């Protein structure tokens, strides 16, 4: 009695419809929440880069090694942009893709619920109408029989006659449900199949939107991520210790020009 | 009058030494703060993956596509791990590296300042000791001679003959000094020079190490240094491509639909 074929259990296939709308909601939020995280990290990176671009500037570090060190806040900036770029590609391109599909696939009934849920609910019920009727007409003819049976095994004449009458009807109803049973299955099959087709439209779209997000989350397989570190490494391997020393000698040490003592008239 | 060669301008070179100690601190705090940032991203992703792994589990989403959607929460988890390691490396490998270098390079004295700073300042003083003396004598001489000159310009008759005799007697002393200064400059230079070169060698060991530590930091920050970062979006994609719409449908048919078994009506006694 959890079988789709039992009266009323097509309802799970019906809830499934509603579910789809909710899951669209769910995906939208999921994506949204990931965006706010990618933003927080990019913001914190720029802040840090601001901090230190300034502290490295105002401090005693000089020459090329001051620049190499400063090339790090440059990656923090470039990397932050990339995350801030991921946040937009999630909100302008992915969350919107789902918003519009959701918008167009489900039409709320101005009065309530979805037009898509109603139609399936309505079609199952019509498909099941006769079967449900017979199925109650079989409830009685069994009760009235099981009652005349347990009553004829009590008076142990007219009781045995009433059991031949109830048994006869009962078996006739079995005959019907049998004859009606195939069209019922055809009918329900038909509505169910219309439900799959709609759910397939959704899953297929889901799979597509999922690949979209994987693409907007992947900083690798992007030349821009890998490039910032080729660049950083180049910037640092650039720095020359000697060169820095030579620059200090020349501007703060024995390299400085000097006006030595000379005769002064007057 | 800001040239290194002017008296006591070796000062900046001495400062450079103390400066290197503080720059070690500065690099440490820098790396430490960045590590805190990496850690934060790490946690927020971890939290996100957990909340959503749960929401998706308990949701109405079933089959392949649930696993696929769920496969994102996994890349969040893996990407968290990678940043948590950036943080670890920044703290445990890099920050620690400069700390131990800083500890071996600078030696505070019980009685004030760093050993290696005093050594440098003693070096420069000793080296500049004579030169500054001659250099003060040259200031005396120079004024004397100039006073005599002024005194004489004012006078121009027996006052003139006494005033000429001074200009002469004094111009002699001023002159006799310039000559000493001149002749002792090369030694002054040599000595200042030797001391500065010791300072260069020390700062070179610092800069050199600094460059090496900046590489270390670059490799740690770079998630693209490891194939682990590629293989997380390689794995992610192949999980989603694993998705099968029609198979999920077929699964639901037999699990919730017309494929579900059924005990059709029968005679019961
Ligand atoms: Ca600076
Ligand atoms: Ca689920």
């Amino acid at each position: 009695t959890d079988s789709f074929w039992e009266v009323g259990n097509y309802k799970r296939t019906v809830k499934r419809i509603d579910d789809g709308h909710r899951l669209c909601n769910d995906l939208m939020n999921c994506v949204q929440e990931r965006a706010k995280i990618e933003k927080a990290y990019g913001q914190q990176l720029t802040d840090w880069a601001k901090r230190w671009r300034q502290l490295i500037e105002k401090g005693p570090q000089y020459g090329s090694l001051e620049r190499a060190w400063g090339a790090i806040m440059t990656e923090a900036d470039k990397v932050s942009e990339l995350h801030q770029e991921v946040k937009n590609n999630l909100l302008n391109e992915d969350l919107e893709k789902v918003k519009n599909w959701q918008k167009d696939a489900y039409h709320k009934q101005i009065m309530g619920g979805f037009k898509e849920t109603k139609e399936a609910e309505d079609g199952f019920r019509k498909a099941q109408k006769p079967w449900a009727k017979k199925m109650k007409e079989l409830e009685a003819a069994k009760k009235a029989y099981h009652l005349a049976c347990k009553e004829e095994k009590l008076a142990m004449d007219k009781c045995k006659q009433d059991v031949q009458k109830t048994q006869e009807k009962y078996e006739k109803v079995l005959e019907d449900v049998g004859k009606t049973t195939p069209q019922y299955m055809e009918n329900m099959e038909q509505v169910f199949e219309q439900c799959q087709q709609f759910e397939e439209k959704r899953l297929v779209f889901l799979k597509e939107v999922l690949l979209d997000i994987k693409r907007h989350l992947n900083l690798a397989e992007n030349s821009s991520y890998i490039h910032v570190y080729r660049e950083l490494e180049q910037a640092i391997r650039g720095a020359d210790a000697q060169e820095d020393l030579r620059w200090f000698r020349s501007t703060s040490g024995p390299g400085m020009p000097m006006n030595w003592p000379q005769f002064e008239e007057w």
